[PDB]
């Protein structure tokens, strides 16, 4: 037993990390097959970021201006193209370490692991969630751009995120692997405020089930509620509305523990109204929302 | 910016994980060079665990009884020996994926990453600390035994932990890679209670520095304290005593932020006496103690 914020093993992604330099800007690239994916702002100087015209900036760049280095060996760039906010650098060598992969665009509330990289080198791995306001709360310093988010199903890596920027409030914005930003964010050094960061209700309930499975049960009460009654409370506390789809997804957890979803909603309702009263749940003093129902099942069953 | 509970990239360790079976027991092994390291309780049946005589149990085992599988290929066992609570299975093939490595015995308060594995397959990676009572709070289900803890310095993996057991209270005990248990724990299904789980004071202060560096400053106050005055408060709240060595280790963090160590101790003192008052620090509602001063410097500087 025991329940931890766990990231996927990062090895399959570590073998894809490369360094991309264009002029004086160095960031990370993702090498899959004979293509290197990286944020298009690799072609910008810090001055360009205020109001870049990426199409015009890219005209002044040729294949030889993109320096791609994998470890200490140089990749030969034979083509380049811009797809939305990412550059695709065609190289003459297929990455021999390319794992089975897919590009997926995740929904808010879904979790993924991030392999933070600097100069093409991995520094660490952590788990986060795509917030309902389409930001992520990561750990990204200068040079981390191009670091990627992913999930793994047995041998298939599903890439879902590429890091592009830090908003003035310290939260992070980025794209899927087709270069489309999550949310309304743009790759420009401009006023971009995030919307309300609401709590992922279905994730909190999943984590409450994980807590019961691992022995933390003090929060279980003698009450029940309805979806509409629960949602009145959820609205008041800036929690996402719970739908029947969310209830359905919690079904396997409800079955394992014998606690009906609406009874767990009544425990969550009381926790929202009364607080933790100085107590903890799974080593946390707040309600954790970055474990999906699938993460809880996966961790609680031992899927490798 | 941003500050996350980050694990080391696990790729170098993933290439060392193997499955070891002896009779009807299957757990994880660590393949480095031509040796496979695994918990000696692989030779036990669940009945044996009540009172095992490992030397007597090992007499009934030959090289051919240890089945070592790396992926889907079988390793040939040409020798076996017991070192403390670990078995060393000499195989005829050096692991071609062996990284640069060391075996280190860590001190309480030190952190490390764990690559949770089942049947020789990695399932996830997370960061934890060796508690002052020599337990770890991990996430280990049946089959996770033999999963390892490690730190990475550029290309060198320092293995520090091998998982062996779960105490009746849900906390975890294990050995270094020489097979010596951390703490007084034994590889026997017996009454083994853990001592006081005190808070790692030097780690909490390091994390308070990380919070200031990343913008969370509400807890900074107009006060200072002394080591003896602080330690009176630390004793009352089951925090480890802070020594001048701990102050010295926080020096680079004190210098970066301009906040003297004893002033940060006075902030911690007030936080202990008054609580968070419904507020959070780096997304936590409790004082986090599983980031060492070295982890804070490493994450805040971008070491790969
Ligand atoms: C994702 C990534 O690599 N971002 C980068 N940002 C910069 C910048 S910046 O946008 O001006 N932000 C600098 C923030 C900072 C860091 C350390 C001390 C003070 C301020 C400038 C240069 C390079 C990169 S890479
Ligand atoms: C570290 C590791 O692999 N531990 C294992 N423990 C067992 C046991 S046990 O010690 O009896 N614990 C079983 C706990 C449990 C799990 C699921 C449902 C109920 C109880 C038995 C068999 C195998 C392993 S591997």
């Amino acid at each position: 037993s025991g329940f931890r914020k766990m990231a996927f093993p990062s090895g399959k992604v570590e073998g894809c990390m490369v360094q991309v330099t264009c002029g004086t800007t160095t960031l990370n690239g993702l090498w899959l097959d004979d293509v290197v994916y990286c944020p298009r702002h690799v072609i910008c100087t810090s001055e360009d970021m205020l109001n870049p015209n990426y199409e015009d900036l890219l005209i002044r760049k040729s294949n030889h201006n993109f320096l791609v280095q994998a470890g200490n060996v140089q990749l030969r760039v034979i083509g380049h193209s811009m797809q939305n906010c990412v550059l695709k650098l065609k190289v003459d060598t297929a990455n021999p370490k390319t794992p089975k992969y897919k590009f997926v665009r995740i929904q808010p509330g879904q979790t993924f692991s991030v392999l933070a990289c600097y100069n093409g080198s991995p520094s660490g791995v952590y788990q986060c969630a795509m917030r309902p306001n389409f930001t992520i709360k990561g750990s990204f310093l200068n040079g981390s751009c191009g670091s990627v988010g992913f999930n793994i199903d047995y041998d298939c890596v599903s890439f879902c995120y590429m890091h592009h920027m830090e908003l003035p409030t310290g939260v992070h914005a980025g794209t899927d692997l087709e270069g489309n930003f999550y949310g309304p964010f743009v790759d420009r050094q401009t006023a971009q405020a995030a919307g309300t960061d609401t709590t992922i209700t279905v994730n909190v309930l999943a984590w409450l089930y994980a807590a019961v499975i691992n022995g933390d049960r003090w929060f279980l009460n003698r009450f029940t509620t309805t979806l509409n009654d629960f949602n009145l409370v959820a609205m008041k506390y800036n929690y996402e509305p719970l739908t029947q789809d969310h209830v359905d997804i919690l079904g396997p957890l409800s079955a394992q523990t014998g606690i009906a979803v609406l009874d767990m909603c009544a425990s969550l309702k009381e926790l929202l109204q009364n607080g933790m009263n100085g107590r903890t749940i799974l080593g946390s003093a707040l309600l954790e929302d970055e474990f999906t129902p699938f993460d809880v099942v996966r961790q609680c069953s031992g899927v490798t």
